[PDB]
């Protein structure tokens, strides 16, 4: 699994994130090489590392983005305790591991005046021919900082690895037959945007539960498959910048204090915290209770009547978590907004930045 060949390339960035000009660059430098080494630099808190992109998640993401590859290799250059001499043994340390044969033709492509100069001085006399090249780079460094600075308007730039980071996250709660499924679907269909469904209406139709039945497995089921089809839609190739979930951990949660024993509770609450935690929630539309009952078909046989019952433990939930700021709450339908979905869809607006059109003049 090594880089084979005698002309190679050497290609630096900090890739935070890889998009369509790195990529485009890469491509042309493996088209005249017979192969290339990718080299990842980072240090604790750096640009990346500020918008949760440390060198390591950049290193593994970048080896991902280039799993297809049969003469690129991904490799990092860890630039902490740093003293340009140990930098470079570390480089050419790099260069000695990730190659195959002796005699190599190395070319350099450095887009900053200072890397090629003081590169240049510290050929090592190794066998090889070294040549550093410059690039104009400020283009591509724009453009990763746009991106950081704004997703989702240069969301299809973004290499579809590092979507998975970008993606902002609106999640919908309440208590069942209040209309979330509705509102979860014309809310994503309103921006063609992906949504997931409730997944305990999924468990309870295959294994033909009902709410009452269930215990304490199963809400460690519904834990564990809400947080994976949501975070299947997160990831999904249909994203464009902006997901909508049906639900999270937090409802399930309280469906949970509300019904389970407290020492079967006790025994999710390892669970519960680690799925909650790895949540990540831009905004979050709660449904209130009403004297509606929406039924979109499915009923929910007991997860019914008490809704007040299980909106103010949600509260007291989403307390707990120190999300409130993210939290909206949708009390319309005699409050002020036209109707529930007008509210919603003017918060996706305020917390994501997508443009919405109006109905009315
Ligand atoms: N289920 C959710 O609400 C939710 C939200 C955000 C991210 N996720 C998942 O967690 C991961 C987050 O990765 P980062 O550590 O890069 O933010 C993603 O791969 C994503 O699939 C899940
Ligand atoms: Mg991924
Ligand atoms: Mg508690």
């Amino acid at each position: 699994s090594k880089l084979s060949g005698k002309n190679i390339g050497i290609y630096f960035g900090t890739f935070a994130p890889l998009h369509t000009g790195h990529q485009q660059q890469i491509y042309k430098c493996a088209s005249l090489n017979d192969g290339v080494l990718l080299v990842v630099s980072g240090y604790d808190n750096d640009r990346g590392a500020q918008i949760g992109l440390p060198l390591e998640k950049r290193f593994r993401y970048l080896r991902e983005a280039f799993n297809d590859e049969e003469n690129i290799k991904v490799s990092m250059l860890n630039e902490n305790d740093l003293g340009w001499d140990e930098w470079a043994n570390r480089l050419f340390e790099l260069i000695h591991h990730n190659t195959l044969e002796n005699d190599l033709s190395v070319t350099f492509y450095v887009g900053e005046l200072e890397y090629a100069a003081e590169l240049k001085k510290r050929f090592p006399a190794d066998g090889n021919q070294y040549a550093v090249e410059i690039a104009d780079r400020h283009d591509i460094s724009l453009s990763a900082t746009q991106i950081r600075e704004n997703p989702q308007e240069h969301w299809t730039h973004i290499n579809r690895v590092f979507r998975r980071h970008f993606s902002k996250v609106v999640t919908v709660m309440g208590s069942a037959s209040t209309g979330k499924t509705t509102l979860v679907r014309r809310l994503a269909r309103s921006i063609n945007a992906p949504f997931s469904e409730e997944y305990a209406r999924e468990y309870e139709e295959a294994f033909n539960i009902d709410d009452d039945e269930l215990k304490m497995d199963d809400y460690a089921r519904m834990i564990t498959g809400q947080y994976d089809a949501n975070s299947r839609e997160v990831n999904s190739p249909a994203n464009q910048g902006i997901v909508f979930l049906d639900t999270d951990a937090i409802v399930t949660r309280v469906y949970a204090k509300l019904y389970l024993p407290k020492e079967d509770f006790e025994q999710l609450e390892p669970l519960f915290r680690k799925t909650i935690a790895d949540e990540r929630m831009d905004l979050i539309l709660v449904i209130p209770p009403i004297t509606e009952y929406i039924d979109d078909g499915f009923r929910h046989m007991e997860w019914e009547e008490s809704r007040h019952e299980f909106h103010e433990e949600l509260m007291r939930q989403l307390a707990e978590f120190g999300l409130l700021d993210k939290v909206v709450i949708l009390d319309d339908e005699g409050d002020g907004y036209l109707t529930r979905y007008h509210h919603a869809i003017d918060a996706v607006h305020e917390y994501t930045g997508v443009k919405i059109e109006r109905l009315s003049y």
